[PDB]
């Protein structure tokens, strides 16, 4: 095509060969009457040479960072020189030539906010730092996938415009469907069931959405859900898969993703299985016990997390078996004690990472879960009445795939991980 | 936990063996004051028999069709039985309990109305032939990023919910958005261009929507789309990659899911590499050459397919050059300009994938947008990345839907889709 060979793909073995690179003139430096181009491709980054007399001196002169360019060298090894090489060129071609000076740096270290960069987020994103996150984000999902078929689990598509919510309470966003006011899914959790109860094993990697004005870090209103629902399976079955999943994926992070993590300078964490659980009934008394104003019933937030974060000397942990009363009218409760359900968060030292748990599957314990939140039955006749015929029991969970990529690269802020976020005050580009 | 096996894993050598299935009651009859029962679970149907001389039968009495239930019993082989085994019961427990009767057959032939089905979806899924079309789905999808991850592709997701269209008079669903009318996107095109435009090379399969009321086959409002963009390439680098994911998924449907292409009565195409390019240009001509009312320049539309399909004699061809003027701002001309870089890819009548290479020069962006009677101004969004660097490249759109219809046979798009949406239908 533009190139005989990717960068990386050039060894010291490839001494007075001729090769051509294509990609974008990342830096440009002149010393001793040589000209230094430091050209970019998604291989990584090289080195070119040219010299006084070369017939590619008089392009060069006029290249600016960011132009895509063609050239076509000699390979010389030099080991001075990275990965061993450097292309001393004979022949360049401007293939598109960027305007100057450039509004952001692609190799001059994170200047200015957020949203300064997301007016170029382009050039932010070509930063061998997102760079990286883009790659493993992509292996992340390949890792995810890859156990899922090994179980057997079937990969799905729900729909994401819904007539009603599945939960009240939850904030969605309207869409103006035909006439009607149809909204955003929130996750594929009815739909998903569904599904399960008709092939048994389930995934779906897609959007989601969710309409609050939150603005603690990590609530993006556009959000990729990673879910996985399966039939004959409780919630400590699917706790085990998913730490064979999260496990497959730091593997794969780690072995195929060696060179992101350099440029990243991180280290995911070991996945030891088990992983901790803990009791949600002993995260409370951990806290009451260093002080803290919280009663069983009470939802543990982040200052929370943090402390028992501190405290377990494990950066991840399940909070297993939260009260009833906090979780969703679909969650199956403890035959053992009512007050509390088979549910489990995945924390990530304090980040909320997966929510799952062991549904329902008869139409009158449903029925009575909604009673016992004051909602009336009859207006969720939409989910109710799938379950008249044969539901099976079935337990599934849901992981944030940005969340997921905190545990994967170290980034703390939601907004460096997804490359184009959606919130209350970001809708462009 | 339920099960000990699926009913798929035991053969013969398990003769006199104790078993745990657990499963669905797909049929109950009674013969020779035997009761047999054929199970189902996601490997398939089996045979369980409960003699009168049985503590199961009490409880076997009062089962229903698609009851979940767990049976323990003794594999004995018949080689009259399916897969030469039944399962001969000991204890029988009921899991969840189906209401009688069902308003929908799950072991009939069943030829009720599209509408009647979604009343009832979960149970007219559960049929067979739909298993197997969910089953299928999922392995052209392995299949799909399988060749893409090879030739060093990356995953991405881009935002599907946009300020503006990118596609003047396209029509899109309206969402309030913290006080803004915005919009829901109908493909990943811009955000695509931009990602090649980081890392070179992209795919996506995620959902789009389009807003119009159609009321032709195979237009769904809301459909999953597998998009693949690549820097350094042009249109016949990406038709090329095309080809070598079809004939992938094509195997893949094929090896692996024999017993789906057997109860669907169906056999893929053959991917022959390489598959046909049949030029805009004389694709017209040949409409032409045989009785019809067409010229240059205008439309390839369903019909004109259905005549193209037999006069070609081949099934799976690329429509090649359309006009320029028939084709998005963002499709490069060619270089020798009324005609562009540009195709479809076409399953007999049903267009399945178009393509091409881009523009990636801001001045050329403009200049296709003002021929096209636009102002530059209003796609300023879109022309601004294009001022720093973006190179050459190219890609294309797959409905998965429609694919789906090369790998199953099914020609109703509501077929294909659990819970398809469309002007008539929002639930389930
Ligand atoms: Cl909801
Ligand atoms: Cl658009």
């Amino acid at each position: 095509m533009y190139r005989s060979h990717f960068i990386a793909d050039v060894t010291p073995e490839y001494d007075g060969k001729e090769v051509i690179w294509a990609g974008w003139v990342h830096l440009l430096r002149d010393l001793g009457g040589k000209k230094f181009i430091i050209l970019r491709d998604k291989t990584g980054l090289g080195q070119v040479v040219v010299d006084k007399n070369s017939s590619a001196f008089g392009i060069s002169q006029e290249l600016t960072q960011e132009s895509v360019i063609q050239v076509r060298g000699i390979v010389k090894a030099d080991k001075r020189a990275p990965r061993g090489i450097e292309l001393h060129a004979e022949e360049i071609t401007l293939l598109s030539k960027a305007k100057a000076p450039l509004p952001l740096d692609v190799s001059g270290k994170v200047k200015a906010d957020i949203d300064t960069r997301l007016r170029e987020r382009v050039l932010d994103l070509r930063r061998q730092e997102m760079q990286a996150v883009i790659k493993i984000q992509s292996l992340a999902l390949k890792a995810f996938r890859e156990t899922l078929y090994k179980e057997g689990f079937i990969e799905i598509f729900t729909p994401k415009i819904i007539a009603s919510a599945t939960e009240g309470g939850a904030q969605l966003f309207p869409v103006i469907y035909f006439g009607k006011e149809a909204f955003l899914a929130q996750s594929p959790q009815l739909y998903k069931e569904l599904m399960a109860g008709v092939v048994e094993r389930v995934f779906e990697v897609a959007p989601a959405w969710r309409a609050e004005e939150s603005d603690t870090p990590f609530h993006l209103a556009e959000f990729i859900s990673m879910d996985v629902e399966m039939a004959f399976a409780d919630y400590n079955d699917v706790m085990q898969l998913l730490e064979k999943i999260l496990h497959n994926i730091v593997k794969t992070i780690k072995e195929e993703g060696k060179e992101e993590l350099k440029i990243l300078n991180y280290e995911p964490p070991e996945v030891k299985i088990p992983i901790k659980r803990l009791k949600y009934t002993e995260a409370i008394e951990i806290l009451r016990s260093k002080g803290y104003n919280i009663k069983f019933g009470d939802d543990i937030g982040t200052p929370e997390l943090r402390i028992l974060n501190e405290e377990l000397k494990e950066d991840l942990y399940f909070i297993v078996d939260w009260p009833s009363d906090a979780r969703p009218f679909y969650t199956k409760s403890k035959s053992e004690n009512p007050e509390l359900s088979e549910s489990f968060d995945l924390i990530y030292k304090f980040l909320e990472i997966v929510s799952g748990s062991t549904r329902n599957h008869k139409r009158e314990v449903l029925e009575e879960a909604l009673k016992k939140k004051g909602l009336k039955p009859e207006s969720f006749e939409f989910f109710l009445k799938w379950f008249d015929y044969g539901m099976p029991p079935h337990a599934g969970f849901g992981m944030g795939l940005a969340r997921l990529m905190v545990m994967l690269t170290g980034i703390q802020s939601v907004k460096e991980i997804v490359p184009f976020p959606r919130d209350k005050k970001r809708l462009t580009p």
